[PDB]
């Protein structure tokens, strides 16, 4: 089917571009209904938890103000008593009662907790280290205690030993994020753990109540007696980062509470409204065209015309920039420049392959036709992800059903792109069996390709450039393809969509447009279609051209301009190929 | 049953029926339960935060829900692609040389889906290609 | 075969024979057995250049047809025929007028190279001076 | 400009004059110079010198300490609000490290790529 201008326009209409925008500020967690009612549980039972989701979400920031706003009992204050010399323990009273004992041991009872005797003989003895140790006190459970450490090492979180010289003594032992945590959240991330190497100790301070202050390599020290630990844990990371933690049990006991962010979120009026007040927030002057226009980039980041990236922190990072160019003004210009100046700042490698083609040192065709020829589109490696034509050949010979992949017998193609291989082949054969086993030797290359590639979305082009290849028929090269296949000949969804398509328009815009060129795509993926500008006026100007397609016999007749059947059709002319070469292998 | 109240839960004959069946199913054995008593204990945890501290077959039920739920961001994800085609799928009609089979996924809590399977014939000298393998 | 080509070198040959099968069906597969060798390589190399030369050389080994050893070549090839650019055009037309010089210039010798190369060519005063003579 | 980025030329460092130490026997490093401008490292020493996560917590969060030495005891720093631009320099090979990163993208928002060749024109000519 050809894919209309309207049909493919998915950017928000704006009216009054300059308004300035007003909204309240949405609560934290927005659209990420699964990561808060996780977390509220976790609250609600004193379970620990993990919030788990890919970087730039934002999920420290919402987790900080999400804590922000509970309340529990004054933490009790928080002490090191003396049970001896050489021995301490962690000790909880009630609230603000630790500046009162400590001059009541100061005449040197009540406070029923402080029992441990244990001092009780410096005159039985005139033997010539004693007062209490205040770690921390506060005057409220609103907030309750909030202590992020990013940095996980085992100083930071379980205190020190200072020595003022050697000896030591309880009153210089310094707290961690531990005891500053107690009673409240201590939150801490899972990839600092593991490259701090202190999930042990770690587990070792929630699974059995060991707190170790750190002591150095020099002379004797403390004991220092295991306290019952009172306070809940959130651990941040990627999905990747608690791959580590998740391969031992104790991880999964410790932290029963998943709290999951989307990568993305519904393309609603309630989101991009909210996105609107969440940015106010952050301290932007926006606008309504600067608001759509970041809102409908979130959607083109998600690749998806219904779904809007969920990462806060990026679309802030952007709309920075932006603020920069509108000169302090978040507007419809600044946001579509600063996309701009991204693109251009990263468009050496593009600049470069571009002047190659027009010098002729990359050869492809963007018009004509050739027969067992194809663009096919591929991705490059690197960010951000710039598609490009590589030209595809495909020849046929008389030989014992062989289809030849160059790339993957060379070692430069991947699993995936020796998988859609054999899919084709699958298709071939079983399509095509007058002769007994298909009599023909087929062999594929990428022309002018280096490098290792991967991935099932060339197999399209690949089986159309073979049916040309058997049946002698002439393809337009002025339109270039993607689509994966099955064996039954149906195309699937491919990835980067994108940036195939407007890859393919730059490299006819740098040619010089004429008029009929465009790209043959899964119809499977027309709802990740969020082409650029310029790409969406060409289609519209009629200068460019958008088919999708649900077979690869549709593609090869646009290609071909003819019809399968109807028979001065295509199917008879692969036939006859066949047959040519049927009777070629026989002397 | 007397486990769980001398570990302190208040526990209703619903809420241990409940949770004597989920052990079961843990077991994946109509026959056998789930020998893993800190396991059964950290979803009674759960259930009686949802109970309001009381562990009733509704609140059993519905920790199970929610860690369902917690856990089903992926299938989400594979769900919206199967109903936009973006995963290729049929539940119905009839195609010859298609069938849906089932695969677990990898990673916990190993949720189950359909991977549609093709299989061609053509004529050749008894082959049989696996072409994943 | 020996272990020193590369997988670039090895793509080359595949194209070339590609190229080879498809362009002479007359007979059904091709009816011959060709062997290339770089004869005096005791070192690993890799790249496409050599394709041009290659297929020349299996050409008129077909063909049995008289080559000029007086003109060098390099240029890689597509499964088409066509001739494409190569790295080092300079370095490579420079060493072989070196050799041609060292052996005594006979008037004729020179090299053959991909026309895609032609932006490339910034040859060094003695070369240019030798065409110019 | 500080070509060789290790932890107490970025950070500064303690002396302890015979032990104790205070306040004023604190150093400097370059983080402390550059406030109010611009510090340049080159991502190869980074990576190098094993100071690439101690510069994030640097950027990210504030935590910027003088180097001690393995003997007695010390200082509490308090991390400070970072004042200054920082140009990273090197080869896009040297940032591939760096890039795995999902960090450094975040940090190092500005990409700044120099043309290996430019065009050979009268202008270019003059202007070497
Ligand atoms: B398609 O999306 O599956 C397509 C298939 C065809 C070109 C062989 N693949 C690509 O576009 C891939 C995507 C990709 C990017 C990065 C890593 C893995 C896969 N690109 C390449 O294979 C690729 C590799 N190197 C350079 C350029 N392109
Ligand atoms: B069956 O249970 O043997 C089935 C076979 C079929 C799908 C090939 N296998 C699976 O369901 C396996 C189970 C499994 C899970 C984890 C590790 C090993 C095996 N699943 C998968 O193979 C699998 C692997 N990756 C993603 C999804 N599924």
């Amino acid at each position: 089917m050809r894919l209309s201008y309207e049909a493919l326009e998915w950017r928000t209409p704006i009216e009054n571009s300059t308004e300035p925008v007003s909204l309240p500020p949405p609560p934290p967690f927005f659209g990420q209904e699964r990561a808060r009612e996780a977390l509220e549980l976790a609250i609600r039972g004193g379970f620990h938890a993990y919030l788990v989701g890919p970087p730039s979400l934002g999920k420290h920031e919402a987790l900080l103000a999400y804590l922000s706003t509970q309340s529990v009992e004054t933490p009790p204050d928080l002490l090191y008593v003396p049970l001896s010399e050489r021995k301490v323990a962690v000790l909880t009273l009630p609230s603000g009662q630790e500046i009162h004992l400590a001059e009541a041991v100061e005449g040197l009872q009540r406070f029923p907790q402080a029992r441990a005797e244990a001092l009780r003989r410096y005159a039985e003895t005139g033997e010539p280290q004693w007062r209490p140790n205040l770690l921390t006190s506060s005057s409220s459970g609103t907030p309750p205690p909030i202590v992020y450490e990013p940095y996980a090492t085992a100083p930071r979180l379980f205190g020190r030993l200072d020595y003022l010289v050697w000896s030591t003594n309880v009153s210089l032992i310094r707290p961690g994020a531990v005891h500053r945590a107690q009673g409240g959240y201590l939150i801490l991330d899972a990839l600092s753990l593991k490259r701090e190497g202190t999930w042990e100790a770690f587990k070792r301070a929630l699974r059995n109540g060991q707190v170790e202050p750190v002591t150095e390599p020099a002379p004797a020290g403390l004991e220092v007696e295991p306290f019952p630990i009172q306070m809940q844990v959130i651990l941040v990371g990627t999905p990747e980062a608690f791959e580590g933690l998740e391969e031992d049990p104790a991880f999964s006991e410790l932290f029963r509470i998943r709290a999951e962010f989307s990568p993305t979120l519904p393309a609603s009026p309630e989101n991009c409204t909210a996105l609107g007040g969440w940015l106010l927030a952050q301290g932007f002057q926006l606008t309504q065209g600067g608001l759509t226009r970041l809102y409908d980039e979130a959607r083109r980041m998600a690749e998806q015309r219904d779904r809007m990236d969920a990462r806060l922190v990026e679309i802030r990072a952007l709309a920075e920039e932006a603020a920069v160019l509108g000169g302090g003004l978040l507007t419809a210009e600044s946001v579509e420049q600063a996309i701009a100046a991204r693109e251009h700042r990263s468009f050496l490698s593009e600049e470069e392959f571009l002047r190659a083609v027009q010098e002729g040192v990359i050869r492809l065709r963007t018009t004509g036709r050739a027969v067992g020829e194809v663009n096919s589109l591929v991705v490059v490696e690197a960010a951000p992800y710039w598609g490009r034509p590589a030209r595809l050949t495909a020849r046929a010979a008389p030989g014992r059903d062989h289809l030849i992949s160059i790339d993957r017998e060379a070692g430069l193609g991947g699993q995936i792109f020796h998988k859609a291989v054999l899919t084709l082949a699958g298709y071939l054969r079983s399509r095509y069996i007058e002769h007994g086993s298909l009599p023909v030797t087929i062999s594929l290359a990428f022309e002018q390709n280096y490098v290792s590639i991967e991935g099932d979305s060339a197999g399209l082009a690949e089986l159309v450039a073979a049916l040309s290849a058997i049946g002698n028929l002439p393809l337009r090269q002025d339109l270039a393809v993607t689509g994966a296949v099955d064996q039954t000949g149906k195309v699937l969804a491919v990835g980067a969509i994108n940036a195939k398509v407007e890859g393919f328009f730059r490299v006819c815009k740098a040619l010089g447009l004429s008029g009929t060129q465009g790209v043959i795509l899964p119809e499977a993926n027309l709802a990740n279609l969020t082409l650029r500008a310029e790409v969406l006026e060409a289609v519209r100007a009629g200068q460019f051209h958008i088919y999708a397609v649900e077979t690869a016999e549709q593609a090869l007749e646009i290609l071909a301009g003819a019809r399968m059947e109807g028979f001065r059709g295509l199917q008879e002319k692969i036939r006859a190929g066949l047959e040519a070469f049927a009777r070629l292998e026989e002397g």
